[PDB]
DNA sequence: CCGACGTCGCATCAGC
DNA sequence: GCTGATGCGA
DNA sequence: GTCGG
């Protein structure tokens, strides 16, 4: 809320970049810029101040100025008034359309919910769900409703192996009220580093979903992710609306490297990845290894806690809660 | 003043 | 049926 | 777009 003007001005301007553009290093740097200034603790009063942060430069600090001179920024409204820029904005936020398609069916005529509809065999599987959950998929998850698809899924999940270990990361572990979806981590003895020795071990647990028709729809599938979606049983009361799930299953003696990830946030975990490199180390959601100074990777250092990860490249601890950067 | 910018999974594609 | 990348997503 | 460095 602090400087929630500004952050959702360089928010907008980002997707635009991403979207329209198509320069996703813009797009991370406005939205590294955003993340500054969400945990800069004053209320921003010049752009020569905010010019000071880390990651703001003189083009963001002049549009800072611009907005708290007039309240707006005369790009985002040239932006907002662009039908072309609006509707490639607007089909991406359909799962399955990024820039590169949106604009293809902007080019072709295509820009509505309704235009997506008449032109179904233009989409692939991933697309047609998207669409067909897009109103659904837009509403957040009160955290009442998490923990009721919490143990949905680590019931079920009993039910195949009780040696399974599932965790609900995310936005979700962070403590938020509400979420945008469900990210399960999940674990198995079976499933290490040093080898697989069970087959399937994913595909045995979305079965289960699917089989008591928790999980409906799927996005994505591997061997270690599953992208999909799932529904809580209303009683019938009005039906729940469907949500997204992702399970990610990591071998279990990764487990902290893939809680890390997994939990977030994105840009907490982009951050950290940034400053890892700063001291010759690299970090994924299996590993922690120190960089040569030929650039390859070494072998995996050992990990028995998120605090681990952090001593390494020398940061102080930070519970999920404080990772909402 | 240029170049790099977190790091990966899954579906698919241009070259072999 | 591989590598290396695009595209989209976490 | 920013900063590295
Ligand atoms: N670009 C990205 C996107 C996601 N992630 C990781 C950290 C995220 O918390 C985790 C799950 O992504 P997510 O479900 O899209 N967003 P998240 O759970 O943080 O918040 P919601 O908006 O889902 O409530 O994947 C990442 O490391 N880099
Ligand atoms: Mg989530
Ligand atoms: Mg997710
Ligand atoms: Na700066
Ligand atoms: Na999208």
């Amino acid at each position: 809320t602090l400087n929630g003007g500004i952050t959702d001005m360089l928010t907008e301007l980002a997707n635009f970049e991403k979207n329209v553009s198509q320069a996703i290093h813009k797009y991370n740097a406005y939205r590294k810029a955003a993340s500054v200034i969400a945990k800069y603790p004053h209320k921003i009063k010049s752009g020569a101040e905010a010019k000071k942060l880390p990651g703001v430069g003189t083009k963001i600090a002049e549009k800072i100025d611009e907005f708290l001179a007039t309240g707006k920024l005369r790009k985002l409204e040239k932006i907002r008034q662009d039908d072309t820029s609006s509707s490639i904005n607007f089909l991406t936020r359909v799962s399955g359309i990024g820039p590169s398609a949106a604009r293809k069916f902007v080019d072709e005529g295509i820009k509505t919910l309704e235009d997506l509809r008449k032109n179904e065999d233009k989409l692939n599987h991933h697309q047609r769900i998207g669409l067909k959950y897009f109103g659904d998929f837009e509403k957040r998850i009160p955290r009442e409703e998490m923990l009721q698809m919490q143990d949905i899924v680590l019931n079920e999940v009993k039910k195949v192996d009780s040696e399974y270990i599932a965790t609900v990361c995310g936005s979700f572990r962070r403590g938020a009220e509400s979420s945008g979806d469900m990210d399960v981590l999940l674990t198995h003895p079976s499933f290490t580093s040093e080898s697989t020795k069970q087959p399937k071990l994913l595909h045995q647990v979305v079965e289960q979903l699917q089989k008591v028709h928790f999980i409906t729809d799927t996005l994505s599938k591997g061997e270690t992710k599953f992208m999909g979606v799932c529904q809580l049983p209303s009683k019938n009361e009005k039906e729940y609306p469907h949500r997204r799930i992702d399970i990610r299953l990591i071998p279990k003696d990764q487990y902290y490297c893939g809680v890390l990830y997994f939990t977030g946030s994105d840009i907490f975990a982009k951050n950290m990845r940034a400053h890892a490199l700063e001291k010759g180390f690299t970090i994924n959601e299996y590993t922690i290894r120190p960089l040569g100074v030929t650039g390859v990777a070494g072998e995996p250092l050992p990990v028995d806690s998120e605090k681990d990860i952090f001593d390494y490249i020398q940061w102080k601890y930070r519970e999920p809660k404080d990772r909402s950067e």
